[PDB]
Protein backbone atom coordinates (compact mmCIF):
# COMPACT_ATOMS: atom_id res chain seq x y z
CA UNK A 1 0.00 0.00 0.00
CA UNK A 2 1.43 3.02 -0.80
CA UNK A 3 0.94 6.47 1.00
CA UNK A 4 -0.03 9.01 -1.06
CA UNK A 5 0.78 12.63 0.03
CA UNK A 6 -1.35 15.66 -1.10
CA UNK A 7 -3.01 19.18 -0.51
CA UNK A 8 -6.37 20.94 -1.08
CA UNK A 9 -6.34 22.80 -4.00
CA UNK A 10 -9.30 24.17 -6.50
CA UNK A 11 -10.17 21.72 -8.59
CA UNK A 12 -7.33 19.03 -8.19
CA UNK A 13 -7.96 18.00 -4.76
CA UNK A 14 -11.19 19.22 -2.82
CA UNK A 15 -13.00 17.97 0.35
CA UNK A 16 -16.36 15.52 -0.91
CA UNK A 17 -16.40 10.49 5.40
CA UNK A 18 -13.74 7.90 6.23
CA UNK A 19 -10.54 7.60 4.41
CA UNK A 20 -9.99 8.55 1.04
CA UNK A 21 -13.44 9.04 0.39
CA UNK A 22 -13.10 12.45 2.14
CA UNK A 23 -11.64 13.48 -1.29
CA UNK A 24 -12.68 14.33 -4.71
CA UNK A 25 -11.01 16.26 -7.89
CA UNK A 26 -8.66 16.14 -10.95
CA UNK A 27 -5.76 14.98 -8.97
CA UNK A 28 -7.65 12.05 -7.13
CA UNK A 29 -9.26 11.17 -10.68
CA UNK A 30 -5.86 10.41 -11.94
CA UNK A 31 -4.61 9.20 -8.43
CA UNK A 32 -7.16 6.57 -9.48
CA UNK A 33 -6.74 5.89 -12.56
CA UNK A 34 -2.75 5.12 -12.06
CA UNK A 35 -4.08 2.77 -9.20
CA UNK A 36 -5.98 1.07 -11.41
CA UNK A 37 -2.74 0.78 -14.62
CA UNK A 38 -0.60 0.08 -12.09
CA UNK A 39 -2.31 -2.39 -9.88
CA UNK A 40 -1.31 -0.70 -6.32
CA UNK A 41 -3.42 0.46 -3.64
CA UNK A 42 -3.08 3.55 -1.31
CA UNK A 43 -3.69 6.38 1.56
CA UNK A 44 -4.52 9.35 0.56
CA UNK A 45 -2.56 12.34 3.53
CA UNK A 46 -2.99 15.89 3.05
CA UNK A 47 0.65 17.27 3.91
CA UNK A 48 1.09 17.95 7.45
CA UNK A 49 2.67 21.71 7.01
CA UNK A 50 0.53 22.97 4.08
CA UNK A 51 2.94 23.52 2.48
CA UNK A 52 4.01 22.47 -1.74
CA UNK A 53 8.16 22.09 -1.30
CA UNK A 54 10.87 24.93 -0.91
CA UNK A 55 13.90 25.04 0.49
CA UNK A 56 14.35 27.69 3.16
CA UNK A 57 17.03 30.76 3.03
CA UNK A 58 18.64 30.73 6.15
CA UNK A 59 18.79 26.39 7.12
CA UNK A 60 19.01 24.06 4.14
CA UNK A 61 16.00 22.54 5.06
CA UNK A 62 13.20 21.71 2.58
CA UNK A 63 9.47 21.94 3.80
CA UNK A 64 6.23 20.42 2.50
CA UNK A 65 5.54 17.09 0.15
CA UNK A 66 9.27 17.51 -1.64
CA UNK A 67 10.61 17.10 2.30
CA UNK A 68 7.72 14.24 2.62
CA UNK A 69 9.39 12.70 -0.38
CA UNK A 70 12.99 13.09 0.56
CA UNK A 71 12.22 11.87 4.26
CA UNK A 72 10.52 8.57 2.37
CA UNK A 73 7.33 9.79 4.59
CA UNK A 74 5.55 9.66 1.73
CA UNK A 75 5.98 7.38 -1.55
CA UNK A 76 4.16 9.68 -4.36
CA UNK A 77 3.27 13.12 -4.62
CA UNK A 78 0.15 13.55 -6.35
CA UNK A 79 -1.10 17.27 -6.62
CA UNK A 80 -0.63 20.05 -8.53
CA UNK A 81 3.26 20.31 -8.00
CA UNK A 82 5.31 22.14 -10.37
CA UNK A 83 8.29 20.40 -12.06
CA UNK A 84 11.04 23.00 -11.22
CA UNK A 85 14.87 22.62 -11.41
CA UNK A 86 15.71 23.41 -7.71
CA UNK A 87 12.65 20.15 -6.96
CA UNK A 88 13.87 17.98 -9.50
CA UNK A 89 17.52 17.97 -8.00
CA UNK A 90 16.45 17.08 -3.93
CA UNK A 91 13.35 14.26 -5.54
CA UNK A 92 12.39 12.40 -8.95
CA UNK A 93 8.99 13.97 -11.29
CA UNK A 94 6.99 11.26 -13.38
CA UNK A 95 6.30 13.09 -17.52
CA UNK A 96 4.30 15.82 -16.49
CA UNK A 97 0.75 15.18 -16.96
CA UNK A 98 -0.50 18.92 -17.20
CA UNK A 99 1.11 21.35 -19.00
CA UNK A 100 1.10 25.54 -17.95
CA UNK A 101 2.72 28.40 -17.47
CA UNK A 102 3.36 31.15 -15.16
CA UNK A 103 1.20 34.14 -16.14
CA UNK A 104 -0.93 37.23 -14.77
CA UNK A 105 -4.46 37.36 -12.80
CA UNK A 106 -5.62 40.75 -13.17
CA UNK A 107 -8.51 42.99 -13.79
CA UNK A 108 -9.98 43.69 -16.98
CA UNK A 109 -9.43 47.24 -19.04
CA UNK A 110 -6.51 48.29 -17.92
CA UNK A 111 -3.47 49.57 -19.63
CA UNK A 112 -1.46 46.56 -18.29
CA UNK A 113 -0.73 44.16 -20.92
CA UNK A 114 2.63 42.37 -19.84
CA UNK A 115 4.97 41.83 -16.85
CA UNK A 116 6.93 44.27 -18.34
CA UNK A 117 4.05 46.90 -18.00
CA UNK A 118 3.58 45.75 -14.05
CA UNK A 119 7.51 46.08 -13.77
CA UNK A 120 8.17 49.55 -14.59
CA UNK A 121 5.77 51.05 -12.26
CA UNK A 122 4.53 50.84 -8.46
CA UNK A 123 0.87 52.23 -8.50
CA UNK A 124 -0.71 48.71 -9.08
CA UNK A 125 1.03 46.14 -6.31
CA UNK A 126 1.44 43.27 -7.67
CA UNK A 127 2.85 39.35 -6.19
CA UNK A 128 2.51 35.74 -5.35
CA UNK A 129 2.39 32.86 -3.38
CA UNK A 130 5.05 32.44 -0.45
CA UNK A 131 7.48 30.07 -1.79
CA UNK A 132 5.57 28.55 -4.27
CA UNK A 133 7.41 27.75 -7.86
CA UNK A 134 6.60 31.31 -9.01
CA UNK A 135 7.91 33.60 -6.83
CA UNK A 136 10.99 31.19 -6.77
CA UNK A 137 11.01 31.81 -10.41
CA UNK A 138 11.48 35.42 -9.90
CA UNK A 139 13.80 35.03 -6.85
CA UNK A 140 15.86 33.05 -8.86
CA UNK A 141 15.51 34.50 -12.38
CA UNK A 142 18.31 36.42 -13.77
CA UNK A 143 15.99 38.20 -16.82
CA UNK A 144 15.58 41.64 -15.99
CA UNK A 145 11.98 42.33 -16.27
CA UNK A 146 11.85 39.43 -13.92
CA UNK A 147 14.48 40.09 -11.64
CA UNK A 148 13.05 43.46 -10.96
CA UNK A 149 9.88 42.42 -10.69
CA UNK A 150 11.41 40.29 -7.44
CA UNK A 151 13.32 43.19 -6.13
CA UNK A 152 9.97 44.95 -6.10
CA UNK A 153 8.27 41.63 -4.26
CA UNK A 154 10.87 40.80 -1.88
CA UNK A 155 10.88 44.68 -0.94
CA UNK A 156 7.37 45.05 -0.45
CA UNK A 157 6.93 40.90 0.37
CA UNK A 158 5.31 41.90 3.77
CA UNK A 159 1.82 42.91 1.43
CA UNK A 160 2.37 41.74 -1.72
CA UNK A 161 3.10 37.74 -0.76
CA UNK A 162 0.29 35.64 -0.22
CA UNK A 163 -0.43 31.91 1.66
CA UNK A 164 -2.67 30.95 -0.97
CA UNK A 165 -4.15 31.27 -4.62
CA UNK A 166 -7.32 31.89 -2.93
CA UNK A 167 -5.93 34.68 -0.91
CA UNK A 168 -4.21 36.01 -4.01
CA UNK A 169 -7.66 35.97 -6.22
CA UNK A 170 -9.05 37.74 -3.17
CA UNK A 171 -6.12 40.90 -3.31
CA UNK A 172 -7.18 41.28 -7.30
CA UNK A 173 -10.73 41.45 -6.47
CA UNK A 174 -10.34 43.57 -3.29
CA UNK A 175 -7.31 46.15 -4.32
CA UNK A 176 -5.21 46.98 -6.90
CA UNK A 177 -3.41 44.48 -7.64
CA UNK A 178 -1.99 42.12 -9.67
CA UNK A 179 -1.80 38.48 -9.16
CA UNK A 180 1.35 36.34 -10.81
CA UNK A 181 -0.24 32.68 -11.06
CA UNK A 182 -0.09 29.33 -12.29
CA UNK A 183 -2.10 29.42 -15.77
CA UNK A 184 -4.29 26.69 -15.53
CA UNK A 185 -5.92 27.96 -12.19
CA UNK A 186 -5.73 31.39 -14.35
CA UNK A 187 -8.18 29.34 -16.69
CA UNK A 188 -10.24 28.14 -13.49
CA UNK A 189 -10.65 31.35 -11.57
CA UNK A 190 -11.61 33.76 -15.02
CA UNK A 191 -14.52 31.14 -15.52
CA UNK A 192 -16.31 31.93 -12.34
CA UNK A 193 -15.35 36.23 -12.40
CA UNK A 194 -15.89 37.97 -15.05
CA UNK A 195 -14.05 40.70 -14.42
CA UNK A 196 -10.89 39.14 -13.44
CA UNK A 197 -8.43 38.20 -17.10
CA UNK A 198 -5.10 37.03 -18.07
CA UNK A 199 -2.48 39.71 -18.74
CA UNK A 200 -0.55 38.93 -21.58
CA UNK A 201 0.95 35.78 -22.22
CA UNK A 202 2.52 32.61 -20.27
CA UNK A 203 5.57 33.97 -18.71
CA UNK A 204 7.50 30.64 -18.62
CA UNK A 205 6.57 27.00 -19.38
CA UNK A 206 6.32 24.22 -16.70
CA UNK A 207 4.75 20.92 -16.19
CA UNK A 208 2.84 19.08 -13.05
CA UNK A 209 3.95 16.01 -12.08
CA UNK A 210 3.74 13.37 -10.05
CA UNK A 211 6.35 13.46 -7.26
CA UNK A 212 8.76 10.11 -5.94
CA UNK A 213 11.52 9.56 -3.27
CA UNK A 214 14.72 10.10 -5.38
CA UNK A 215 15.27 6.97 -6.82
CA UNK A 216 11.87 5.57 -6.99
CA UNK A 217 10.90 2.69 -8.60
CA UNK A 218 7.13 3.92 -9.00
CA UNK A 219 8.47 6.77 -11.11
CA UNK A 220 9.14 4.76 -14.49
CA UNK A 221 6.19 3.24 -13.80
CA UNK A 222 3.72 6.16 -13.06
CA UNK A 223 5.64 8.17 -15.98
CA UNK A 224 4.56 5.71 -18.22
CA UNK A 225 1.10 5.12 -17.19
CA UNK A 226 0.65 9.31 -16.94
CA UNK A 227 2.06 8.97 -20.65
CA UNK A 228 -0.48 6.32 -21.07
CA UNK A 229 -3.25 8.64 -19.74
CA UNK A 230 -2.20 11.14 -22.33
CA UNK A 231 -2.05 9.36 -25.52
CA UNK A 232 -5.86 7.73 -24.73
CA UNK A 233 -7.27 11.11 -23.89
CA UNK A 234 -8.19 10.40 -20.31
CA UNK A 235 -5.80 13.16 -18.89
CA UNK A 236 -8.49 15.70 -21.26
CA UNK A 237 -11.26 14.13 -20.46
CA UNK A 238 -10.21 14.88 -16.64
CA UNK A 239 -9.42 18.51 -17.76
CA UNK A 240 -13.15 18.81 -19.20
CA UNK A 241 -14.77 17.37 -15.98
CA UNK A 242 -13.09 19.36 -13.15
CA UNK A 243 -12.63 23.08 -15.26
CA UNK A 244 -16.33 23.04 -16.54
CA UNK A 245 -18.48 33.80 -17.88
CA UNK B 1 34.87 9.53 -21.60
CA UNK B 2 33.27 11.64 -24.12
CA UNK B 3 29.81 10.24 -24.53
CA UNK B 4 28.66 8.86 -28.43
CA UNK B 5 25.41 10.77 -29.26
CA UNK B 6 23.15 9.91 -31.54
CA UNK B 7 20.67 11.88 -33.55
CA UNK B 8 19.18 12.55 -37.15
CA UNK B 9 18.92 15.14 -39.89
CA UNK B 10 15.97 16.58 -39.56
CA UNK B 11 15.49 20.63 -40.38
CA UNK B 12 15.43 22.89 -38.11
CA UNK B 13 16.79 20.23 -34.98
CA UNK B 14 19.88 18.83 -36.96
CA UNK B 15 21.27 19.81 -40.61
CA UNK B 16 24.61 19.74 -42.29
CA UNK B 17 26.08 23.26 -41.88
CA UNK B 18 26.54 24.72 -45.14
CA UNK B 19 34.65 19.58 -42.57
CA UNK B 20 34.69 16.80 -39.59
CA UNK B 21 33.22 15.37 -36.69
CA UNK B 22 30.61 17.57 -34.69
CA UNK B 23 31.55 20.57 -37.11
CA UNK B 24 29.26 19.31 -39.92
CA UNK B 25 25.60 19.60 -37.62
CA UNK B 26 24.11 22.60 -36.48
CA UNK B 27 20.40 23.61 -35.49
CA UNK B 28 18.37 23.65 -32.51
CA UNK B 29 19.05 20.39 -31.20
CA UNK B 30 23.03 20.78 -31.86
CA UNK B 31 22.75 23.92 -29.79
CA UNK B 32 20.76 22.16 -27.39
CA UNK B 33 23.70 19.45 -26.83
CA UNK B 34 26.05 22.23 -26.68
CA UNK B 35 23.92 23.59 -23.94
CA UNK B 36 23.83 20.20 -22.12
CA UNK B 37 27.85 19.31 -22.77
CA UNK B 38 28.04 22.90 -20.94
CA UNK B 39 26.15 22.15 -17.71
CA UNK B 40 26.93 19.05 -17.08
CA UNK B 41 30.66 18.87 -18.17
CA UNK B 42 31.40 15.97 -21.13
CA UNK B 43 32.95 15.87 -23.95
CA UNK B 44 30.61 14.14 -27.22
CA UNK B 45 30.92 12.47 -30.35
CA UNK B 46 27.66 13.06 -32.53
CA UNK B 47 26.93 10.41 -35.21
CA UNK B 48 23.60 9.80 -37.08
CA UNK B 49 21.12 6.72 -36.67
CA UNK B 50 22.60 4.13 -39.08
CA UNK B 51 19.05 3.09 -40.50
CA UNK B 52 17.59 6.14 -40.13
CA UNK B 53 14.83 5.75 -37.89
CA UNK B 54 13.63 7.22 -34.81
CA UNK B 55 12.18 3.94 -33.06
CA UNK B 56 9.45 2.14 -33.55
CA UNK B 57 8.87 -1.59 -32.93
CA UNK B 58 8.44 -4.29 -35.41
CA UNK B 59 12.71 -5.51 -32.58
CA UNK B 60 13.30 -2.18 -32.36
CA UNK B 61 15.23 -0.02 -34.67
CA UNK B 62 16.43 3.54 -35.48
CA UNK B 63 17.45 5.51 -32.35
CA UNK B 64 15.51 3.92 -29.91
CA UNK B 65 17.39 0.49 -31.00
CA UNK B 66 20.33 2.43 -30.49
CA UNK B 67 19.89 3.20 -26.79
CA UNK B 68 18.68 0.32 -25.91
CA UNK B 69 21.73 -1.71 -27.09
CA UNK B 70 23.97 0.68 -25.45
CA UNK B 71 26.04 1.81 -28.98
CA UNK B 72 24.79 4.98 -27.54
CA UNK B 73 24.97 6.99 -24.49
CA UNK B 74 22.31 9.87 -25.75
CA UNK B 75 19.39 10.67 -28.34
CA UNK B 76 19.20 14.43 -28.56
CA UNK B 77 17.08 14.75 -31.73
CA UNK B 78 12.72 15.33 -32.34
CA UNK B 79 12.13 12.22 -30.49
CA UNK B 80 8.96 12.34 -29.61
CA UNK B 81 7.98 10.75 -25.62
CA UNK B 82 5.65 8.43 -25.96
CA UNK B 83 4.37 5.74 -23.72
CA UNK B 84 5.64 2.56 -26.12
CA UNK B 85 9.22 4.35 -25.86
CA UNK B 86 9.45 4.68 -22.49
CA UNK B 87 8.40 1.23 -21.48
CA UNK B 88 12.19 0.86 -23.42
CA UNK B 89 13.87 3.91 -22.96
CA UNK B 90 14.19 6.85 -20.36
CA UNK B 91 13.61 10.41 -21.71
CA UNK B 92 14.52 13.38 -19.89
CA UNK B 93 11.85 16.45 -18.82
CA UNK B 94 10.93 17.49 -22.20
CA UNK B 95 12.74 20.38 -23.57
CA UNK B 96 9.68 20.97 -25.99
CA UNK B 97 5.94 20.52 -26.27
CA UNK B 98 3.72 20.01 -28.87
CA UNK B 99 0.72 17.63 -30.65
CA UNK B 100 -0.29 15.97 -33.73
CA UNK B 101 -2.04 18.34 -35.99
CA UNK B 102 -2.84 18.68 -39.67
CA UNK B 103 -1.04 20.61 -42.64
CA UNK B 104 -2.69 21.48 -45.58
CA UNK B 105 -3.41 24.20 -48.63
CA UNK B 106 -5.12 27.61 -47.27
CA UNK B 107 -8.60 28.27 -48.42
CA UNK B 108 -10.39 24.98 -48.30
CA UNK B 109 -13.73 24.68 -46.33
CA UNK B 110 -11.72 21.54 -43.98
CA UNK B 111 -11.03 22.82 -40.59
CA UNK B 112 -11.04 19.94 -38.20
CA UNK B 113 -9.67 16.22 -38.43
CA UNK B 114 -13.44 15.05 -38.00
CA UNK B 115 -13.91 16.78 -41.36
CA UNK B 116 -11.34 14.77 -43.03
CA UNK B 117 -12.50 11.98 -41.70
CA UNK B 118 -16.02 12.37 -42.95
CA UNK B 119 -14.97 12.75 -46.52
CA UNK B 120 -12.62 10.51 -49.10
CA UNK B 121 -12.03 13.03 -51.48
CA UNK B 122 -9.34 14.47 -49.80
CA UNK B 123 -6.41 11.89 -49.15
CA UNK B 124 -4.41 12.50 -45.74
CA UNK B 125 -1.84 10.59 -43.67
CA UNK B 126 1.54 10.56 -41.98
CA UNK B 127 5.13 9.22 -41.81
CA UNK B 128 4.86 5.65 -41.89
CA UNK B 129 5.90 3.51 -38.24
CA UNK B 130 6.71 7.57 -36.42
CA UNK B 131 5.00 8.66 -33.12
CA UNK B 132 1.83 10.34 -35.20
CA UNK B 133 1.21 7.03 -37.01
CA UNK B 134 1.44 4.87 -34.07
CA UNK B 135 -1.39 7.36 -32.59
CA UNK B 136 -3.55 7.01 -34.58
CA UNK B 137 -3.26 2.92 -34.67
CA UNK B 138 -3.84 2.70 -31.41
CA UNK B 139 -7.14 5.18 -30.67
CA UNK B 140 -9.74 4.02 -29.79
CA UNK B 141 -11.28 7.61 -29.91
CA UNK B 142 -13.73 7.57 -33.05
CA UNK B 143 -12.64 9.93 -35.46
CA UNK B 144 -9.00 8.93 -35.22
CA UNK B 145 -10.25 4.87 -34.97
CA UNK B 146 -12.05 6.25 -38.32
CA UNK B 147 -8.92 7.84 -40.01
CA UNK B 148 -7.07 4.82 -38.83
CA UNK B 149 -9.14 2.91 -40.79
CA UNK B 150 -8.45 4.76 -43.97
CA UNK B 151 -4.68 4.99 -43.38
CA UNK B 152 -4.33 1.25 -42.73
CA UNK B 153 -6.06 0.16 -46.00
CA UNK B 154 -4.24 2.60 -47.99
CA UNK B 155 -0.78 2.13 -45.96
CA UNK B 156 1.34 2.44 -49.29
CA UNK B 157 -0.57 5.86 -51.10
CA UNK B 158 -1.33 7.50 -47.97
CA UNK B 159 1.78 6.99 -45.41
CA UNK B 160 5.47 8.84 -46.21
CA UNK B 161 9.00 8.01 -45.29
CA UNK B 162 9.72 11.46 -44.10
CA UNK B 163 8.15 14.33 -43.40
CA UNK B 164 9.81 16.21 -46.53
CA UNK B 165 7.66 13.70 -48.74
CA UNK B 166 4.99 14.31 -46.36
CA UNK B 167 5.41 18.24 -47.22
CA UNK B 168 5.54 17.73 -51.10
CA UNK B 169 2.62 15.68 -51.08
CA UNK B 170 0.53 17.91 -49.90
CA UNK B 171 1.65 20.70 -52.43
CA UNK B 172 0.97 18.66 -55.59
CA UNK B 173 -2.15 16.93 -54.87
CA UNK B 174 -5.51 17.19 -52.87
CA UNK B 175 -3.95 15.65 -49.29
CA UNK B 176 -3.27 16.74 -46.20
CA UNK B 177 -0.53 15.80 -44.04
CA UNK B 178 -0.62 14.39 -39.89
CA UNK B 179 1.96 15.95 -38.31
CA UNK B 180 3.91 17.49 -35.24
CA UNK B 181 2.85 20.82 -34.67
CA UNK B 182 6.63 22.22 -34.25
CA UNK B 183 7.14 21.10 -38.19
CA UNK B 184 4.45 22.65 -39.05
CA UNK B 185 4.94 26.25 -37.33
CA UNK B 186 8.32 25.65 -39.39
CA UNK B 187 6.70 24.77 -42.71
CA UNK B 188 4.00 27.34 -42.37
CA UNK B 189 6.77 30.31 -42.10
CA UNK B 190 8.40 29.25 -45.00
CA UNK B 191 5.39 28.00 -47.53
CA UNK B 192 2.80 31.02 -47.15
CA UNK B 193 0.43 29.03 -48.75
CA UNK B 194 0.09 26.02 -46.24
CA UNK B 195 -1.42 26.04 -42.89
CA UNK B 196 -2.49 24.26 -40.04
CA UNK B 197 -5.82 23.33 -39.91
CA UNK B 198 -7.65 23.06 -36.46
CA UNK B 199 -5.73 23.08 -33.24
CA UNK B 200 -3.65 20.15 -31.50
CA UNK B 201 -5.12 16.53 -31.75
CA UNK B 202 -2.78 15.44 -28.72
CA UNK B 203 -0.21 17.10 -26.18
CA UNK B 204 3.30 15.48 -26.23
CA UNK B 205 7.17 16.84 -25.60
CA UNK B 206 10.59 15.72 -27.07
CA UNK B 207 13.02 14.56 -24.77
CA UNK B 208 16.63 13.41 -24.75
CA UNK B 209 16.72 9.86 -24.60
CA UNK B 210 19.18 7.56 -22.46
CA UNK B 211 19.18 3.85 -22.51
CA UNK B 212 16.75 2.60 -19.49
CA UNK B 213 18.16 2.83 -15.91
CA UNK B 214 21.06 5.13 -17.22
CA UNK B 215 22.55 7.48 -14.30
CA UNK B 216 22.42 10.04 -16.86
CA UNK B 217 18.64 10.91 -17.20
CA UNK B 218 18.16 13.03 -14.03
CA UNK B 219 21.08 14.93 -14.33
CA UNK B 220 20.14 15.50 -17.78
CA UNK B 221 16.10 16.34 -17.18
CA UNK B 222 17.71 18.75 -14.35
CA UNK B 223 19.81 20.77 -17.03
CA UNK B 224 16.73 21.34 -19.24
CA UNK B 225 14.82 22.24 -16.71
CA UNK B 226 17.58 24.74 -16.26
CA UNK B 227 17.74 26.05 -19.79
CA UNK B 228 13.92 26.19 -19.82
CA UNK B 229 13.62 28.38 -16.88
CA UNK B 230 16.72 30.96 -17.99
CA UNK B 231 14.41 31.27 -21.56
CA UNK B 232 17.41 29.57 -23.27
CA UNK B 233 15.25 26.81 -24.79
CA UNK B 234 12.91 29.73 -26.35
CA UNK B 235 15.81 31.75 -27.57
CA UNK B 236 17.19 28.45 -29.24
CA UNK B 237 13.37 28.04 -30.66
CA UNK B 238 13.25 31.67 -31.71
CA UNK B 239 16.59 31.38 -33.45
CA UNK B 240 15.55 28.38 -35.59
CA UNK B 241 11.91 28.82 -36.42
CA UNK B 242 12.19 32.05 -38.51
C1 LIG C 1 -1.29 26.17 -5.12
C2 LIG C 1 0.08 26.83 -5.01
C3 LIG C 1 0.42 27.17 -3.57
C4 LIG C 1 1.16 25.98 -5.65
C5 LIG C 1 0.63 25.03 -6.72
N1 LIG C 1 1.64 24.99 -7.80
C6 LIG C 1 2.75 25.87 -7.42
C7 LIG C 1 3.86 25.02 -6.87
O1 LIG C 1 4.09 23.90 -7.33
O2 LIG C 1 4.56 25.42 -5.95
C8 LIG C 1 2.20 26.81 -6.36
C9 LIG C 1 1.51 28.03 -6.97
C10 LIG C 1 2.50 29.01 -7.53
O3 LIG C 1 3.62 29.10 -6.99
O4 LIG C 1 2.15 29.72 -8.50
C1 LIG D 1 10.85 13.38 -38.22
C2 LIG D 1 9.78 12.33 -37.94
C3 LIG D 1 10.01 11.06 -38.75
C4 LIG D 1 9.69 12.00 -36.45
C5 LIG D 1 9.98 13.18 -35.54
N1 LIG D 1 9.11 13.01 -34.36
C6 LIG D 1 8.20 11.89 -34.60
C7 LIG D 1 8.64 10.72 -33.77
O1 LIG D 1 9.19 10.88 -32.67
O2 LIG D 1 8.47 9.56 -34.15
C8 LIG D 1 8.30 11.57 -36.08
C9 LIG D 1 7.30 12.35 -36.91
C10 LIG D 1 5.88 11.91 -36.65
O3 LIG D 1 5.69 10.79 -36.12
O4 LIG D 1 4.95 12.67 -36.98
NA1 LIG E 1 15.53 14.12 -9.16
NA1 LIG F 1 11.66 4.45 -19.30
Amino acid sequence: SLIVTTILEEPYVLFKLYGNDRFEGYCIDLLRELSTILGFTYEIRLVEDGKYGAQDDVNGQWNGMVRELIDHKADLAVAPLAITYVREKVIDFSAPFMTLGISILYRKGTPIDSADDLAKQTKIEYGAVEDGATMTFFKKSKISTYDKMWAFMSSRRQSVLVKSNEEGIQRVLTSDYAFLMESTTIEFVTQRNCNLTQIGGLIDSKGYGVGTPMGSPYRDKIGIAILQLQEEGKLHMMKEKWWRC
